[PDB]
């Protein structure tokens, strides 16, 4: 089976969001906060997971009939994996369109005489944004010029439409029918992402002036540490890029057999995915090196810090290559199919959770499905308009910042504290070969709580405003980051409030019907309640 922890552990957050992120905080200096996640807080909270969904068949709303107080947990890791889903798929519509524009001999970001491009623009034969290869983007692709803010926003652009539409209708008809969406698209993703990035890596330390782009990257400095801006976008992406928290590992668990090997599963994940990440920033460092010897300025004053970096950059890389199409239709290949299986993954895992508690919607899948993808297309109509890259800011900045990491702090607490981490190493026991240990209860008892409460306290503490690398937001949009970032944290204390007061009884009788598992009901009768002594809290 040694073949989807290869295939899963490189998606669409580790060749377009990590080097954005790498770049922002310097490069370096963020992979010291990033290395330290994960091994602390990275893997215990990706083998919990997956024992969890292995050993508990059900999805990730359901799975807290062993704890009924904290089914609100569950559902506010929905949500979450919707707004992903919204402007994760609007990103996706961008490759179809730099695809189909690459099915000529010249290619559009190489020439300063298009249409499309301003008289301002310099062909060498913050950030500079008349180079040919970043207005392209700027101007033929996103049609920027035409918004002057985030109140502005104009119609939808009719030439991504039609993109948006291919990839909903992809994604309707490869989750229409059955569950078993990886069985015949992993031959792709695992092989052609790494042979592309190989490429690029063996390419980018010829060029001229690419030594003083891996000079920085291997170049640590220590006045970025003492800001907590860093230690907070590593938390967050090691998350994103791990899949903890948005309860695709619970759905996706729950569907293997009893015997599986969680602990190797684990152990071969994270490691690749950090091989992965450092080559990526590698190969992106040595690219904005080489952007540095040709428009003679500095490192820092090159490239944009938002989304589309990538997509200024490797346009640029492609170029130099003998044979700039081939490379171009395979590098773009290689990013829709990768796009498509996170998508498809995501979508899976929303539809399992949501389908596994109500029955109704268990027998009905190709009118829930079409309800989804629908409801997805339409909420992603507003990242398509003139000005949409401030909406994705908006979206990628607050859909999943400190929400996701209340709810993985609140899935930890709920699952060592109040269930036991001695009843959990006796589930492991029973199901696979040998006991957990001591290491991961130690980290997940203790140690990572411990460092996701300073994390969510330090990001909510030290707040900064929203901008676009020129453009100071204005303040209601904060408001509303703000209220999208409730929304997922307000479920939590509402379903034990409604669960309060649903049962009857007394409050002795009341509290004890929502800390002990829903097979375990007439043992509250004969008051035998395991929580109400000390030697279950002094269990480490
Ligand atoms: O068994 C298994 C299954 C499995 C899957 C993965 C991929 C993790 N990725 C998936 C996409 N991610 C989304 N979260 S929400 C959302 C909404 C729309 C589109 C994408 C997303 C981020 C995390 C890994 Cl790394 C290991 C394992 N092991």
């Amino acid at each position: 089976f040694l073949l989807s922890v290869v295939g899963f552990a490189v998606d669409l957050a580790n060749v377009w969001r990590f080097p954005y992120l790498c770049y922002k905080n310097g490069g370096g200096a963020f992979l010291i906060p990033y290395t330290l996640f994960l091994i602390i807080a990275g893997m215990p909270l990706f083998y919990m997971e997956l024992a969890l969904g292995q050993y508990n068949r059900e999805g990730a709303a359901t799975v807290w009939k062993i704890c009924p107080f904290f089914k609100g947990v569950g559902y506010a890791v929905i949500l979450i994996a919707l707004y992903v889903g919204f402007y994760y798929n609007v990103i996706i519509a961008w490759s179809l369109y730099y695809l189909f524009s690459s099915f000529t001999l010249n290619l559009p970001w190489t020439d300063c005489g298009h249409t499309w491009n301003s008289p301002n623009c310099t062909d060498p034969k913050s950030k500079y944004k008349f180079t040919p290869a970043a207005e392209f983007y700027e101007r033929g692709v996103l049609h920027l010029h035409e918004s002057s803010g985030i109140h502005d926003i104009g119609l939808p652009q009719w030439q991504l439409l039609l993109c948006l539409m291919v990839v909903v209708i992809v994604l309707y008809f490869s989750l229409w029918k059955g569950v078993k969406t990886s069985g015949k698209v992993v031959w792709i993703t695992a092989t052609l992402p790494y042979f592309v990035l190989f490429v690029l890596l063996v390419h980018g330390v010829t060029l001229p002036g690419a030594s003083n782009g891996i000079n920085a990257y291997l170049h640590i400095d220590f006045y970025r540490l003492k800001e907590a801006t860093v230690w907070i976008d590593a938390a967050t992406q090691i998350f994103f890029s791990l899949g903890a928290g948005f309860g695709v590992l619970i759905a996706f668990a729950s569907y293997n057999k009893f015997d599986n090997n969680c602990y190797r599963d684990a152990l071969l994940t994270s490691s690749i995915n950090c091989i992965t990440s450092f080559v990526s920033g590698f190969a992106i460092f040595s690219i904005l090196g080489y952007m540095a010897h040709e428009h003679k300025v500095n490192i820092e004053d090159v490239a944009t810090e938002g989304a589309g970096l990538v997509f200024i950059l490797y346009p640029e890389a492609i170029s130099t290559l003998s044979g700039s199409t081939f490379w171009a239709v395979v590098f773009f290949v290689m990013l829709l199919a990768l796009g498509l299986d996170s998508s498809m993954g995501g979508m899976e895992a929303v539809i399992t959770g949501l389908a596994d508690d109500f029955q109704v919607l268990k027998r009905h899948r190709k009118l829930f499905t079409f309800g989804v993808t629908f409801s997805t297309f339409l909420l992603a109509l507003f990242c398509i308009t003139k000005g949409g890259i401030y909406v994705l800011t908006l979206l990628d900045t607050f859909a999943a910042g400190t929400s996701i990491l209340f709810a993985v702090l609140m899935e930890a607490i709920g699952v060592s504290w109040f269930y036991g981490v001695d009843r959990f190493s006796n589930d492991i026991q029973q199901m696979m070969g040998f006991r957990p240990g001591l290491y991961w209860r130690l980290c997940w008892k203790f140690v990572s709580p411990a460092f996701l409460l300073f994390v969510v306290v330090v990001s909510i503490i030290n707040f900064k405003p929203l901008t676009y690398d020129d453009y100071i937001f204005p303040p209601w949009a904060n408001w509303v980051g703000w209220g999208i970032a409730l929304s997922s944290m307000v479920l939590v204390p509402i379903y034990v409030i409604y669960k309060f007061l649903s049962t009857q009884g007394s409050l002795w009788e009341r509290l004890a019907y929502g800390i002990t598992p829903e097979n375990e009901h007439h043992l509250v009768a004969q008051r035998d309640i395991r929580q109400f002594q000390l030697q279950h809290w002094l269990a480490i």
